[PDB]
């Protein structure tokens, strides 16, 4: 078949050739290097024999440190003496423009007070900081381990806390895996090193500046004193030698419990202040600057022989905060793969029935922002013509087993391909990558198919799922959960994601980053060329009863509330109950549908492609403008987790302790009401008459 | 050809029999009679063969006289003793539940003051009240005459001034046309009748408790202190006899120019206050009761053959505030045959290539509500497949000559049907109704086309039109606006609208409500059923040609502010002149496409059926989320009359007087930049590749 072309045609060592050919200097975001990389691409895609290959350029807020004016952290004495100051990979010694750690849109400032120890700086840390502890973090500069969630989260929880300051850094527990020697010997975290990222909290807006609209030369801006999602505060990283240092001597109350302690050979001990030590208080130094700086998507589409006005995107960022060899160039070198083997089909007379566009975004580690303006650029055509997003970034996080997410649209379209394509796995040399897939990660909810997450956020499918409703997955290698505890991957966006990295301590044989870029590539595949979209809409239907049966039970321990407030998830149930039968009667319908008939046919499929749509809500959630879907949204708590019936879910979250009870059970009224509606409202879009 | 069958097939007498046969009883929304009717008009249309015939219901915020606490206003002298209070046709004498006058949504009081005669209520009388007649109407009673706008827009502006209540009247000056005796023996308002209405500010949104979401039963309701658009001062309308006695003896400042004079025989000073008489201070009682209660739209199809996910809608309000013979009633009987010839059509084997929706709307008078709540319901579906929405409200408002109201799409289609009517005008017996129309109401822009003006609100398309971007048109029979200065039509919205006023004065024969029945439903015919969407994109392209020379052109008195602020219309001009060379090329290709070839056909009506679409923005316009379209808004100085890019419009109107200028004139750049982007968009929609 031609779909078996496509995948048997691409190989591990052109992926290796890419990766090492992207990887030999930094490439961030709106610096000449990344200008240079977009180039070498669009000049790959022309060779491919792609139809376009164009760069579209947006000027958009980056943030970068001020090379006069460095950033650090200090402890100084009651005589304002500073006691203690915080401060390339093998092979790249003579790599001259390496960014030096820092939290990109940190507020700049200088502020100094006593130090508070925050955990994770989660909202059930604060929680517990505020209601068990007896801490306040009000005046207070605070520090906070990375993992679990978001940084960006944690600045603004620490911003909501009263926190004067956050250093961030990165702790042994989280990101040193047992048994494993630190870069070089192996791929740990050293002590030296620290995490790079965006502190922002745009809620799917895209550039600061320009909440709504592609950042044009022409745009309207907003002052950048009013730019979304800018902290207020500042924030920078640190490594944990440093970290150890400012925390040995935290006084105060002892850590609460295990949880609470990392690995670091210090108490945990939670301050506020120092005792035992000229150690008296903690200065924070952060001048990063904001400026508005030109990036560059470059674009290219395979125009569709039957209809061209159906489009399915094929996505990745090419930005990176160091040498990025994972984040995200294991994910460049995928994509050139992928469009080098559709050139190969095109070379042989093929072209796709509806529109491939493919697009190597910037400034993803800003915020999405590449990705983002280009969809308020293009949101009218993309909005009414689209099938599908499928995302490019990184490919190999791990070397357990694949990690798909997605919406349920596309659960049976991703099971059947993984079938196609071999495991890459030792040991599974005969049998597929569902196979191994599901031998290593079974569904909780289904124990004879793998497990397939719901989309979150923190990569470029953001705005294309959770604003405009378009279909949207991702797949990737991965650890593995049951073993692996640490958070993401120990050198994650530290000057240590090099190419050498990846090939010595990852996938030597390039055979797993091989099956990622058949999957992405079969997926995009099977959804631009099939006559009939292969979406199902009966597996949707079961997801929405999965999704009502959890809202519903985390309402339970409010049962009395719910009572006394003429609170009921009756039409919920009931609109999740007429989903199921228009679901079921349309997948009967479609059985029957009369291929031949070519208006018969772009009926159904309209009504497939805009099924995803049908549950995007124009007036957003709340506070929220640009999450609009009502099924998912990015969890407020987490970014990087996705939340169903996120409008129920933050209106009954932590409830019991709103100040006003009749308010806030109407708040969870109105949501119960959206969300019905809304699903009743799909289910109609299915409808024969 | 299948259209003249159906224009033919249409007659005069079947409209004066519909119309005699639900013009006997009052309708008003919520009443058993108007569920009555729409049981009536259901039966109607099972009978004329379309396939479906359905009542929808919603329960939505309605709002009456209470029978046992009836509204007046009073004059009092300095002793509070009542010194004056404010107090069926022939043939109808039986008749007993003709409601009371009252405006709907009045708030509730008994508020007492000095009066201030406030001449329209339009913001330039009280701009003109506080700027130059030093003048201050807070803490009085204001009394406005009607006519010139919304008279919700004159409710806002009195509570905008600090007004505690507001009394409305109809002055001769604007209701008895010169010459014309009173009703019954010709068709002039009479001294006793007051003109009812609603005096909402709802901008779009539909039931006031429900913005958003349709009411249902299970729907989320606002508390009815926070619903959508309710005035907070009472409000009360009486005919001019009362106000002649309420007005008589108001002292203080002259009328300051002869535009404040009405034609009562009164001086028309402003106030406050009385002078040379017991009248001492002004009493209003007011105490209508609001109450969600079930109306009943009744919505009907005939599928399409070829294309029945694609829709073309007729729709038409059927509540009055008494008999109703012109409005909505003359569009009632209108619809009915309509449907009918349509239904006859059927009978010989005809089906639409696409879906004819007919629809009979319940709640017009009291916010557009049964139009927008089913918009609201429906939204998935219309917004992904409507082509065009054609109104059904009045056919008849004067005899003089047509008037028609539709987007730039429409223009061509409308003078092409025009021209195949036959004209019933007088004199006019062998030629068109557009040969007519063009004598009687030329161009301001085209002295050789008929004037077509832009569409604004007050009707039931609003919600297609302004917040979905359904292409929408209104047609019907006028005055001459050159020698009638009258606003409305004298008896509009009292008990005065019967049969037999339209009967003896404004259309004896029927002619005239024939011909806009022949064309509303050639409208419906050819968009419905042509294998090419019957729009023209150019003109849309003139169009935005002409209101962005009307919008510079309105800017140039603020040249050097201008230049201060670094405002600039260039990115809009830029955007017109891309629009109208995407609009020219897409009509080049459009020319040369396979009607043979239903994907490339189907494909190009997509673009011709979604580019009014690409005009909305789910962001809404500034503090009106439910006005999303950016070339047209109802103005924010009155509802009934369209704005072109409002946006713009608003953040320059008044601008020097705006306490803070450098955040006025950002605002004016936002809205700018925003609608230079909107066109590009829908530009973009057009291209090619
Ligand atoms: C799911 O579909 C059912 C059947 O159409 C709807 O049930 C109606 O519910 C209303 C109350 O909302 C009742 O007044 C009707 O009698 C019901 N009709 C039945 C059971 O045949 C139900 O409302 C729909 N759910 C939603 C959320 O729209
Ligand atoms: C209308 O189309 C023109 C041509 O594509 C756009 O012109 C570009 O304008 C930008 C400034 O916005 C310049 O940087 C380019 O050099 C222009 N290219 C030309 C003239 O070929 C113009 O921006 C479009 N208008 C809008 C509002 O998008
Ligand atoms: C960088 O810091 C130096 C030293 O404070 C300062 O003079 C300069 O303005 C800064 N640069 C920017 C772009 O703010
Ligand atoms: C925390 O400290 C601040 C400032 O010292 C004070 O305003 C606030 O009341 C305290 N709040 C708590 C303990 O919740
Ligand atoms: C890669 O797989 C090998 C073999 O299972 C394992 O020893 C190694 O730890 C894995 N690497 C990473 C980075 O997890
Ligand atoms: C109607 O007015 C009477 C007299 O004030 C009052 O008792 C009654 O409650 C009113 N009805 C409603 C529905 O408010
Ligand atoms: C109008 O009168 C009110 C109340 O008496 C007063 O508060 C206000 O300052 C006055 N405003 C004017 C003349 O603009
Ligand atoms: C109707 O037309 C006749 C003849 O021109 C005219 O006398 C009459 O005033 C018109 N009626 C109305 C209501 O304008
Ligand atoms: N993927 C980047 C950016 C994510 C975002 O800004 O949403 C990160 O996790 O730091
Ligand atoms: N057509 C009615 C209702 C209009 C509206 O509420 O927008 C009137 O003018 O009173
Ligand atoms: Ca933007
Ligand atoms: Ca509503
Ligand atoms: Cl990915
Ligand atoms: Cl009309
Ligand atoms: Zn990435
Ligand atoms: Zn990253
Ligand atoms: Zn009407
Ligand atoms: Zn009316």
């Amino acid at each position: 078949s031609i779909r078996w072309k496509l995948v048997s045609e691409m190989k591990a060592e052109n992926i290796k050739s890419f990766l090492r050919s992207f990887t030999k200097l930094p490439h961030l975001a709106g610096t000449e290097q990344n200008f240079l990389l977009a180039k070498k691409i669009q000049t790959q895609w022309k060779k491919f024999g792609l139809d376009s290959a164009k760069l579209v350029h947006y000027d958009v807020l980056l943030s970068y440190p001020n090379e006069t004016n460095a950033n650090y952290i200090s402890i100084v004495d009651e005589h304002e003496t500073e006691i203690f100051k915080t401060s390339p990979p093998d092979g790249y010694e003579n790599v001259t423009n390496i960014v030096p750690p820092y939290n990109a849109f940190s507020a700049q400032g200088m502020p100094e007070g006593d130090l508070v120890y925050v955990n994770y700086a989660r909202t059930e840390d604060f929680f517990k900081l505020e209601r068990e502890m007896g801490i306040n973090c009000t005046g207070k500069i605070v520090i906070a381990r990375y993992g679990k969630i978001f940084r960006g989260n944690k600045v603004k929880n620490a911003m909501l806390a009263g926190a004067i300051g956050i250093i961030l850094y990165s702790d042994p527990a989280d990101y040193f895996a047992p048994e494993v020697q630190p870069y070089p010997k192996g791929w740990n975290l050293p002590g030296t090193a620290a995490q790079r990222g965006n502190v922002l909290n745009l809620n799917g807006a895209g550039d600061p500046l320009t909440p709504g609209y592609p950042a044009k030369e022409y745009t309207f801006r907003l002052d950048v004193e009013e730019g979304v999602g800018i902290p207020r505060i500042p924030v920078h990283p640190i490594g944990y030698n440093d970290a150890e240092i400012l925390l040995r001597y935290l006084g105060g109350i002892a850590p609460p419990d295990k949880s609470w302690k990392g690995a670091l050979n210090v108490s945990y001990s939670i301050g506020p202040g120092f005792t035992g030590s000229s150690f008296r208080k903690v200065r924070m130094h952060v001048y990063n600057i904001n400026k508005i700086t030109r990036i560059y998507n470059v674009v290219g589409t395979i125009r569709g022989s039957v209809e061209p006005d159906r489009y399915v995107i094929l996505g990745g960022h090419r930005d990176s905060w160091v040498f990025g060899a994972i984040d995200p160039t294991s994910g460049v070198a995928v994509l050139q793969e992928i469009a080098r083997s559709f050139g190969k089909l095109m070379s042989k007379g093929w072209r796709p029935r509806r529109t491939i566009i493919f697009a190597s975004w910037d400034a993803e580690e800003f915020g999405l922002l590449g990705s983002t303006e280009w969809a308020e650029e293009n949101v009218k055509i993309l909005q009414e013509r689209s099938i599908a997003y499928i995302n490019s970034d990184s490919s190999i996080e791990g070397n357990y087993t694949l990690r798909v997410d997605c919406t349920p649209l596309l659960y049976q379209l991703v099971y059947k391909l993984t079938k196609e394509i071999p495991s890459p796995d030792d040991g599974f040399e005969s049998k597929s990558l569902y196979e191994s897939w599901l031998e290593k990660d079974p569904s909780p909810e289904n124990k004879n198919l793998p497990r397939i997450n719901k989309l979150g956020s923190g990569s470029d499918f953001e705005a294309y799922f959770q604003r405009l409703g378009i279909a949207s997955g991702r797949a990737r290698y991965t650890k593995n959960k049951k073993t692996d505890k640490y958070s993401s991957y120990p050198v994650y966006h530290t000057i240590y994601e090099t190419f050498e990295l990846v090939e010595k301590f990852y996938d030597p044989t390039f055979k797993k980053q091989l099956s990622v870029a058949q999957l992405r590539g079969a997926l995009v595949y099977e959804l631009v060329d099939s006559k009939i979209i292969p979406f199902n809409i009966q597996d949707y239907a079961e997801a929405l009863k999965n999704y009502a049966a959890s809202i519903y039970n985390l309402s339970k321990k409010h049962d009395q509330q719910l009572t006394d407030h003429g609170v009921s998830f009756d039409s919920l149930f009931s609109a999740v109950k007429n989903f199921s039968e228009a679901a079921s009667d349309f997948h009967k319908r479609l059985i029957q549908v009369d291929l031949n008939n070519p208006i018969a046919v772009r009926m159904m499929n309209d009504q497939l492609m805009l099924l995803e749509r049908a549950f995007i809500d124009p007036l957003g959630l709340p506070g929220k403008l640009f999450y609009r879907h009502i099924i998912f949204a990015p969890s407020s708590h987490n970014k990087y987790a996705g939340e169903s019936f996120p409008g129920i879910y933050d209106a009954i979250f932590d409830i019991e302790n709103k100040a006003n009870s009749r308010l806030a059970w109407k708040e969870v009224k109105k949501h119960i009401s959206i969300a019905a509606f809304t699903i009743q409202a799909a289910a109609g879009t299915l409808k024969e008459v």
